[PDB]
This record gives C-alpha cells, sequence and structure tokens, in this order.
DNA sequence: CGTTTAAGCGGTTGCTAGAGCTGTCTACGACCAATTGAGCGGCCTCGGCACCGGGATTCTCCAGGGCGGCCGCGAAAAGGG
C-alpha cells in the first residue's frame, strides 16, 4: 500500500540501494506492483493502466 | 505494588452511504379575484331558584265546676241555786 505509513517512513530514508524480499509480489491488483516498483525505481516506472 | 488486559496504532478488503455536481420535470404552493359563512356583539326567551299571598295543621292559655277548710254562731243537753 502506497498510502500506508510504512511507505512514507521507508521512502524518506536516504538510501542508495534498496532490495525487497517477498514471496507474493502480486496479490490483488497492478497498483501493488506499481507501488513496489515506485519504491524501487522512483519515477522510472509509470504503471498506471489497469 | 504485581499482574493482566485492553486501548492505541497500523493494516486488509470489499461494498455501501453520503456529499457534490448536472439535468429534467411535475406536482405543489404563492397570488389574485369573487364569495360567503364562521366569529363577535347584542336581543329575546326559558329553566331553575327565590319571594309573597293563601290555606291546612298543632300547641298554649283562661275560665268554670266541684271539693276541702275555717269562722265564729247558734240551738241544745246537762248542771247548779
Amino acid at each position: 500500500n502506497a498510502e500506508s505509513s510504512l511507505y512514507e517512513s521507508l521512502n524518506s530514508f536516504k538510501v542508495a540501494n534498496r532490495m525487497l524480499i517477498t514471496g507474493t509480489p502480486l496479490q490483488n491488483n497492478i497498483k501493488e506492483l506499481a507501488a513496489l516498483v515506485n519504491f524501487l525505481m522512483p519515477g522510472r516506472f509509470t504503471i498506471d493502466q489497469e
């Protein structure tokens, strides 16, 4: 969730390199993957269409 | 003061309620004219309460009739010269 408080807590960190460990990248909709790749690549990926 | 527990915070996941906006239309209420009947005042009359005259009803008082007690009075029986 992009609006969850952990997203703004972690996205404001001054970090050069990030990495996400999970087992289920897609759960409900493409917006979850869009939020994950925006946390990874800020502004490079522009997934908007459902 | 020791211990447990539930509030607080963050999180999911979908649907529904509700605010906001735009659009249409239709029944509903404002408005006006003519009308009239329900509200306010007075006027008249009866129901009931009350006042006055007349008649029927019961209680109190004054007088007559009869009986008891006194007032010496008077005829009569017994005693004395």
